């Protein structure tokens, strides 16, 4: 994939939180996968 949860675990606990606050915890493979979305959550959780 292009960039995942595999790198910094510094935009895995955005996607996290955030999927986990708004969504589930089925959703935080939305932004572990795509890039655009992570910076979306990330916005967010600040």
């Amino acid at each position: 994939a292009d960039n995942k949860c595999e790198n910094s675990l510094r935009r895995e606990i955005a996607c996290g939180q955030c999927r986990d606050k708004v969504k589930t915890d089925g959703y935080f493979y939305e932004c572990c996968t795509s890039d655009s979305t992570f910076k979306k959550c990330q916005d967010l959780l600040h």
